[PDB]
């Protein structure tokens, strides 16, 4: 019993992590291999970043611009190429602690674990969701770009997400490891709207099963609801439309609990337009959105 | 900016983790030199738990009784020695991935990362606190026995619990690396009651200056307040008398932020009678106590 924000084992990520320098600019890189992935602004100057030519940028730079320190020790770097918005260096070593890995991009709602680094050192690790406008309430300062965001199959590594930059409002954009960025943002010191977040719904659902699941049934009430009625509650209350295959992932922990997912949603909804009355859900006063029901099931049966 | 429950990285930590079998009764062990320590409740049976005489159980089994399995591969047992809560199995090979550590007892009010393990392989890592009842509220499952708490700092691991027992109330208890509990807890299956938990005072502040500086400043006010005041308050809200040595931990903060410590504490006083108004401080919407100054001061400068 008990429900953490739980975090992934940050060890075979940890052990990828080096410090990558060009000019007076240091982040941190992803050492995959015998390559090297980091935010393609490490060859930015602060003046550069108001408004950034790459190609341009790029040309001036060569293998021996690039610092790579995996630990204390210097990487050779043969090789540089931009993929869209991250830089791949090719160093003449393979990693020898690269864990099996994929390269992935994962959809809004999904959530994952980051370890943030500084350095090229990792400094913490914690857990968060891509929110529905692409964005990451994560916890970053000034030498995190270059973080990783990822999820872990048992011994597989599929990495996620790579840090770039914190919009003026405190929260934070990033690519995936192919160099997309998540969202309309770019790399450039301009103002960026993240647009309107909402409440990933299913989340919030799979949470009320973990709460039912750990003793926490209280909000449980003797109504059901329809997806359409459901729906018209969650738009006035900025949640995401729930969706018959959002029922579906539900499935395992509706059978769990015995409780339907109409009739959970009825649950949902007396929250929505009665709050909480002063009561907490799992130590919690609000409602949290940032657990999937694949971490929901994995939390409460216990995969290693 | 962005401020998360974040954990310790658990590289250092994973790669002590190890499978220890007595009988029918498998938990984690942690391998560091050539000791495993693990709870010694692995050579009960489920009936023994009842009322469990470990000396005389201990006597009942011999080195080639307790199987540790590191990873996939056996180690042999030369030794065993039951001290206070935990045995400790002396193998034969040193762990080539053992960091530097110390075992420390943490106090009531501190704060630790832990790797919950299952079959000794980690499967997530969490940050919590040591209540001031001398609980953790973790989110442990059967098999989780032997999972360890710990904090570090740059290179060295400081252990401070092993996770023995969940409470009837869902709350977990534990030891600390020598086997002495966190409070009056016992390894035996009987009812044991969790005193009366409080407030870590001195945490909550901590988390208001974190607010602060990461701009959440609607509940800071223009009143001020005496410690002996705050305390009347404090102890109507069950909440820890605040002494001047926490309002000496809290100076950086104070300094930092540029609101007196008496300030902060008016505010909460505030918070404390008022409620939050449906509002929310740090996507929180109630006070948390589980980061001390140090991990404020931590997150928001980027100890790696
Ligand atoms: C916004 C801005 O002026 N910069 C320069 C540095 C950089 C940036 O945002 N870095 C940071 C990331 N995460 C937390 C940060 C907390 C504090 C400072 C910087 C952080 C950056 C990167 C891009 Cl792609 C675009 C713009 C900017
Ligand atoms: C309470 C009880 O019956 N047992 C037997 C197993 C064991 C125990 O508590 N284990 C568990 C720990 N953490 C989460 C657990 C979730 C589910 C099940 C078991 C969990 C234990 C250990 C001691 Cl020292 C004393 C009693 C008991």
């Amino acid at each position: 019993s008990g429900f953490r924000k739980m975090a992934f084992p940050s060890g075979k990520v940890e052990g990828c992590m080096v410090q990558v320098t060009c000019g007076t600019t240091t982040l941190n890189g992803l050492w995959l291999d015998d390559v090297v992935y980091c935010p393609r602004h490490v060859i930015c100057t602060s003046e550069d970043m108001l408004n950034p030519n790459y190609e341009d940028l790029l040309i001036r730079k060569s293998n021996h611009n690039f610092l790579v320190q995996a630990g204390n020790v210097q990487l050779r770097v043969i090789g540089h190429s931009m993929q869209n918005c991250v830089l791949k260096l090719k160093v003449d070593t393979a990693n020898p602690k690269t864990p099996k890995y994929k390269f992935v991009r994962i959809q809004p709602g999904q959530t994952f674990s980051v370890l943030a680094c500084y350095n090229g050192s990792p400094s913490g690790v914690y857990q968060c969701a891509m929110r529905p406008n692409f964005t990451i309430k994560g916890s970053f300062l000034n030498g995190s770009c270059g973080s990783v965001g990822f999820n872990i199959d048992y011994d597989c590594v599929s990495f996620c997400y790579m840090h770039h930059m914190e919009l003026p409002t405190g929260v934070h954009a990033g690519t995936d490891l192919e160099g997309n960025f998540y969202g309309p943002f770019v790399d450039r010191q301009t103002a960026q709207a993240a647009g309107t977040d909402t409440t990933i719904t299913v989340n919030v659902l799979a949470w009320l099963y973990a709460a039912v699941i750990n003793g926490d049934r209280w909000f449980l009430n003797r109504f059901t609801t329809t997806l359409n009625d459901f729906n018209l509650v969650a738009m006035k209350y900025n949640y995401e439309p729930l969706t018959q295959d959002h029922v579906d992932i539900l499935g395992p922990l509706s059978a769990q609990t015995g409780i339907a997912v109409l009739d959970m949603c009825a649950s949902l909804k007396e929250l929505l337009q009665n709050g909480m009355n002063g009561r907490t859900i799992l130590g919690s006063a609000l409602l949290e959105d940032e657990f999937t029901p694949f971490d929901v099931v994995r939390q409460c049966s216990g995969v290693t």
